[PDB]
Formats: structure tokens, C-alpha cells, sequence
């Protein structure tokens, strides 16, 4: 009963910001249409902003994002967004489950991070390598700092704009869409050797089930075979794979998310053939459409609440949350408001704040969704 998505087509630059800005103007309730920078030939990188309130951060409410076409010929992406820019903005208002999503969580959407290579791109093209550099022809997934490998390329201003937008708002989960294969990809990208072997992070067990939570809904991903005539060596259980046992990839912007901020980042990739036909188009947003609604719901999973003062009774910002046995610690934001991504189980968080003295609680986790708690610290 939901309205589906009827422009289905490939959109150049051009008609792309013609899209967006369609929407950002029949919706202005629910949108807001945004750069965060130039491409090196000067085009916007336009992020669609979607809940019942644009522009501001409301506290205890999740920041959630998706970026495609990082890589200019891997369309897919690009395209499956703008689908949903769509579907949300339609929806609003008389489908329940997008009316409760979108007032629920606040949505960032970033269609293209490589607009320029996507104009030197060849339609029909299934794995080459046409338009997936940037302009200055530097890979941007090889672009970010990484743990391990020491960065050479100079960083471009996609990265730049990029790294820059991840530290503005308080992410917490996200995903970029690519294409040469179907699967969905999670950290770490790479490990100290450099070489393919699984690359366990401090979360591999959320990872997994976010990871899940999308190639479950995706039929053909779920399966394992990518293409078994084109890449016949590609199988992966479940749909879902560790970045660094598929193979080495430094750089990338999935684990420099992880690294050096509170966001977890998954890498999806939507089908073995990058720049599909636009008669293809359709049937890839039937195949993906519950994937990419199953998988913003995983935002509202695990535990989240307040870190508040016990004099003010007021939020505080820049507080750690730190978990069981998981070396990877949250911080709070302005509202002293944090989300802690977890599996199913019981854990024992500890919130600690500059000048205030910790307290830690044991906190359980079900299988179905996502726990409140708050902790209020005393000052020192
Ligand atoms: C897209 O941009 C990336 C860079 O971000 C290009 O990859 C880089 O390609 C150069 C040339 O092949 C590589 O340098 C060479 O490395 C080998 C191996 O050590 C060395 O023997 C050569 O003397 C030379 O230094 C470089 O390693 C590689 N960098 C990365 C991050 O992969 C890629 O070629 C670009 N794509 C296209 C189609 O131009
Ligand atoms: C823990 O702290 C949060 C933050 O204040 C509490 O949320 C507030 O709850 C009261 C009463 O329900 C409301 O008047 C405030 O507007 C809420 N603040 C928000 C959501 O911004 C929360 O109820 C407290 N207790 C727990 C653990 O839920
Ligand atoms: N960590 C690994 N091995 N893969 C993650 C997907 S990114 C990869 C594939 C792509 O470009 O789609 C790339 O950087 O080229
Ligand atoms: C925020 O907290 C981190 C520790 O988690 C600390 O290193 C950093 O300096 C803090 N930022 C501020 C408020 O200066
Ligand atoms: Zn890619």
C-alpha cells in the first residue's frame, strides 16, 4: 500500500540536483537539502537531511547516514538513494512505518561522493574502471588515514568534506553502497600485514548483525553467490563478509568512520555489475527497497539515554561510555546524549566524565530492540 518509486533512471549531476531540489521543495516540513563541500570540478556534494525536523539535532535522537557512488561508476548506489529520498518523502504521513522512521531518527543522505567520476563514466560498463578515481585520480577509498598502512595520496576535497561532515553530526550508524560484487562488507578494511585474513574489530559481534540485518533482505545477496560466472571464486555465507578477508583495503572510509568517530560503518555492495542499463533500475530498488529499511532500524538497537550532572540535572557533553569487555568507547554529544550499538546480552557500562566521578551499571540487551539508561554522575 506504500508508494513506490516511479523516476527510475539514471540521474546525471544535473538532473540529480533538479531531483533533490524537487523534493526539498514539495517537502520543506520533513527535508533539508545541504552541501558539505565541492568535488574538485566544483560540484556539489549534496546530502538530503529527512525527519519531522530538519536542521537540528533533537536530543536521544539518533543521526543515521547513507552514502553512495563514492566510486563515479558505481551507480547502483546513487540511485537506490534517490529512490528513497522519494519513498520517505511520499510516504510521510500516511505510511506508518516510514511516518514513525522518519520521526524517530534523523537521516542524512549523500547520493553521490564522486560526482566527477561519475561523469566519466561509461553506462553498461560491469567492472571497469572508468570514472571510479576522482578527478585527480586518487581513489577515495584509499584516501582516508588509515590504522595500519600509512596514507600516501594526498587527501582530495571529497575525503576533506567528508571527514569534515562525519565530525559535524553524531553519527552513529551508516553505510556507503558500492558495486563489483553483492555482499555487505564490514570491518576491518585491512590488518597489519596487509594481506587476506579476517580482520576482527572490538565490535565484530554488532557488525555482523547489522551487516545481517541488510543481506537477510536482500534474496540474491543472501544466497552468497555473487555471480557465479563472472567472479565464480566469490562465496560468502550469509551474504556478509569481514573487509579484510574478502582482501587488504587501506584507506578506506568504512573503518577511518570507526576510528575516529562514534559512527559504525558497514560497506554495501549492490550487485556484480557496476553501471547496470536503466532498464535494470527498477528491479534493484525492488531487491534492495526492505534491505535499506531493515538496516535504518538498526540504529535504534542497543542501549542509549543521558549522561547527566547531578548538580544541574543537565546533560554533559564529551562523556565516555565504555562497555564490558569491548575496547572501542562512545562519547555523549551536546545533550549528553549517547547511542551504544549492541548484540543480544548483558553488559556492564561504565559512563565517566572530566571532573565528574563514574558510575557503572548492568545493563541487559534483548533481541528485539533498544534499552533506555541514563547515568547521572556527581562532580568531583
Ligand atoms: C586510482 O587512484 C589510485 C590511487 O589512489 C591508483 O592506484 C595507485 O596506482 C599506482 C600506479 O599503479 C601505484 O603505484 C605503483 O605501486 C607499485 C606497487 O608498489 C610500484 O611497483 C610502482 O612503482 C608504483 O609506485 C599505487 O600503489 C596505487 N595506489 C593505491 C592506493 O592503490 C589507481 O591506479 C587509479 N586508477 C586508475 C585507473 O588510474
Ligand atoms: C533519564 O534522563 C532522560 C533525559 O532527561 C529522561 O528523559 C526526560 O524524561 C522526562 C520525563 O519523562 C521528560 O520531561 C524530558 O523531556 C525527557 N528528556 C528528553 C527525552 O529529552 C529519562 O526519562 C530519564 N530516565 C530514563 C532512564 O529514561
Ligand atoms: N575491504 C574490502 N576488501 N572490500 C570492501 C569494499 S571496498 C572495495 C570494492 C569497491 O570498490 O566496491 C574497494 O575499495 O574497491
Ligand atoms: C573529549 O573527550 C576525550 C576523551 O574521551 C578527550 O581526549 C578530549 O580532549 C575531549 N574534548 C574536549 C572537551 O576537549
Ligand atoms: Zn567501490
Amino acid at each position: 500500500q506504500a508508494v513506490q518509486p516511479v523516476d527510475f533512471r539514471h540521474h546525471h549531476f544535473s538532473d540529480m540536483e533538479i531531483f533533490l531540489r524537487r523534493y526539498a521543495n514539495e517537502y520543506p516540513s520533513i527535508t533539508r537539502l545541504y552541501s558539505v563541500g565541492k568535488s574538485v570540478e566544483l560540484r556539489e556534494l549534496y546530502v538530503m537531511e529527512i525527519s519531522d525536523n530538519p536542521g537540528i539535532h533533537e536530543a536521544g535522537e539518533p543521526e543515521f547516514k547513507y552514502i553512495g557512488n563514492m566510486h563515479g561508476n558505481e551507480v547502483v548506489g546513487r540511485e537506490l538513494l534517490l529512490n528513497l529520498i522519494e519513498y520517505l518523502c511520499k510516504n510521510f504521513g500516511t505510511d506508518p512505518e516510514v511516518t514513525d522512521l522518519v520521526q524517530s531518527t534523523r537521516i542524512h543522505i549523500m547520493p553521490s561522493m564522486n560526482p566527477d567520476g561519475y561523469e566519466k563514466s561509461q553506462e553498461g560498463d560491469r567492472g571497469g574502471t572508468v570514472g571510479r578515481n576522482n578527478s585527480n585520480n586518487y581513489d577515495l577509498n584509499r584516501n582516508f588515514p588509515d590504522q595500519f598502512f600509512q596514507v600516501t595520496d594526498p587527501p582530495q576535497p571529497e575525503t576533506l568534506a567528508v571527514m569534515s561532515w562525519l565530525k559535524t553530526y553524531p553519527f552513529v550508524l551508516s553505510a556507503n553502497l558500492h558495486g563489483g560484487s553483492l555482499v555487505v562488507n564490514y570491518p576491518f578494511d585491512d590488518d597489519e600485514q596487509g594481506i587476506a585474513i579476517y580482520s576482527k574489530s572490538p565490535d565484530d559481534a554488532v557488525f555482523q548483525q547489522l551487516a545481517l540485518s541488510y543481506s537477510k533482505e536482500n534474496k540474491k545477496m543472501y544466497q552468497g553467490s555473487p555471480c557465479k560466472d563472472l567472479y565464480p571464486t566469490e562465496y560468502f555465507p550469509h551474504g556478509i563478509t569481514n573487509g579484510a578477508q574478502w582482501y587488504n583495503v587501506p584507506g578506506g572510509m568504512q573503518d577511518w568512520n570507526y576510528l575516529n568517530t562514534n559512527c559504525f560503518e558497514v560497506t554495501i555492495e549492490l550487485g556484480c555489475v557496476k553501471y547496470p542499463k536503466a532498464e535494470e533500475l527498477p528491479k534493484y530498488w525492488e531487491q534492495n527497497r526492505r534491505s535499506l529499511l531493515q538496516f535504518i532500524k538498526q540504529v535504534h538497537r542497543g542501549i542509549w539515554g543521558f549522561v547527566l550532572d547531578a548538580t544541574d540535572g543537565r546533560g554533559i557533553l564529551n562523556a565516555t561510555i565504555s562497555v564490558a569487555d569491548i575496547n572501542h568507547p562512545v562519547t555523549t554529544y551536546k545533550d549528553g546524549d549517547y547511542w551504544r550499538l549492541l548484540v543480544q546480552g548483558t553488559y556492564k557500562v561504565t559512563a565517566s566524565a572530566r571532573g565528574y566521578d563514574p558510575v557503572t551499571k548492568t545493563v541487559e540487551v534483548d533481541s528485539k530492540g533498544g534499552v533506555q539508561v541514563n547515568f547521572t554522575l556527581s562532580r568531583t
